[PDB]
C-alpha cells in the first residue's frame, strides 16, 4: 500500500499557526510550490496467466466412505464462558461492566478449504479507542 | 489502496491559524501552487487469462457414501456462554452494563469451501470508538 | 481504493482560522492554484478471459449416499447463550443495560460453497462509533 498515515490533530502541507497573547509583524511571506504526484501502482502487464483444477477417478471400490479434496473442521474464537454462582449481588456501585463476549473491528478477508488467488489482497484498519471512561 | 488517512481534527493543504488575543499586523502573503496528481491505479493490459474446473467419473462402486471435492465443517465465532445463579441483584448501582454477545463492525470478504479468484480485494475500517462514557 | 480518508471535524484544500479576541489587519493575501487531477483507476485492456466449470460421469454405482462438488456445513457467528436464576431483581438503578446480542454494521461480501471471480471487490467502513453516554 502506499501513503497510508494516522495523524492525531493537525495535517497540512504548509501551516502557519499564530497562538497565544503574540504579535504577529509587518512581513513579506512568499511561496512558490511545485508539488506533482504521479502513481503507476497495482499495474500489471500478464499474458497467458491459467487458473485450472481437474479431478479423474477411475474403477474401484471407493463405497464404505470416501472423501477427495481436503477435510476441514477447525474451531476459530470458540468460547464456553460458564459462569456459576448463587447470591450474585452488585449494589451501589457506580460504573461496573460484566462483558463475556465483546468485540469491536473484525475482518476476515479469505477463509476457505481451497484457494487459487493471483493479484493483490488488501487489509487497512485506523482507530481510536477507549473502553472505558467514568471519572 | 493509495492515501488511506485518518486525521484527528483539522487536514488543510496550507493552513492559517490565528488563534487567541493575537496580533495580526500588515502583511504580504502571497502563494504560488501547482499541486497536480496523476493516478493510474489497479490498471490490467492482461491477455487469455482462464479459470478452469472439470470433474470426470469412471466406472466403479461409490456408493455407500462418498464425497468429491472439500468437505467443510469449521466452527468460527461460536460460543455458549451460559451464567447461573439463584437470587442475582441489582440495586442502586449508576452505570451498569452486562454484555454477553456485543459487536461493532464485521467484514467477511469470502468465505467459501473453494475459492478461484483474479483481481484485487480490498478490505478499509476507520474508527473512532468509546464502549462507555458516564462520569 | 484511492483518498479513502477518515476526518474528525475541519478538513479543507486551504484554510483560514481566526478564532478569540484577535485583531487581523491590513493584508495582501494572495493565491495561485493548480489542482489538477487525473484518474485512470480500475482500467482493463482484457482479451479473451474466460471462465469455465464441466462435470462428466460414466457408468457407475452412485446409489446409496454420494456427493459431487464440494460439502460445506461450517457454523459462523452460532452461539447459544443461556441465563439461569430464581429471583433476578434490578432495583433504584439508574443506566443499566443487559445485552444478550447486540450488532453494529455487519457486511459479508461472498459466503459461498464455490466461487470463480474475476475483478475486484471493495469493502470500506468509516465510522465514529459510542455504546453508552450516559454521564
Amino acid at each position: 500500500s502506499i501513503d497510508v498515515k494516522y495523524i492525531g490533530v493537525k495535517s497540512a502541507y504548509v501551516s502557519y499557526d499564530v497562538q497565544k497573547r503574540t504579535i504577529y509583524l509587518n512581513i513579506t511571506n512568499t511561496l512558490n510550490i511545485t508539488n506533482n504526484n504521479y502513481y503507476s501502482v497495482e499495474v500489471e502487464n500478464i499474458t497467458a496467466q491459467v487458473q485450472f483444477s481437474k479431478t479423474v477417478i477411475g474403477k474401484a471400490r471407493l463405497n464404505n466412505i470416501t472423501i477427495i479434496g481436503p477435510l476441514d473442521m477447525k474451531q476459530i474464537d470458540y468460547t464456553v464462558p460458564t459462569v456459576i454462582a448463587e447470591e450474585m449481588s452488585y449494589m451501589y456501585d457506580f460504573c461496573t461492566l460484566i462483558s463475556i463476549k465483546v468485540h469491536n473491528i473484525v475482518l476476515m478477508m479469505q477463509v476457505t478449504v481451497t484457494t487459487t488467488y493471483f493479484g493483490h489482497s488488501e487489509q487497512i484498519s485506523q482507530e481510536r479507542y477507549q473502553y472505558v471512561d467514568c471519572g
